[PDB]
C-alpha cells in the first residue's frame, strides 16, 4: 500500500457505497477492492 494511503476490502456488495476519498479498484465475486486516497 502506497504510504498516505489504504487499501480495503469488502464483501461482495453491487450496491456499494463509498466516499469520495475512495477509489474503485476493481469487482470480485467475493468481494470488491477499494482505496482511500
Amino acid at each position: 500500500i502506497p504510504t498516505g494511503q489504504h487499501v480495503v476490502c469488502r464483501p461482495w456488495n453491487p450496491e456499494i457505497t463509498l466516499p469520495q476519498d475512495a477509489e474503485m479498484l476493481f469487482r470480485d465475486d467475493k468481494f470488491i477492492a477499494y482505496r482511500l486516497v
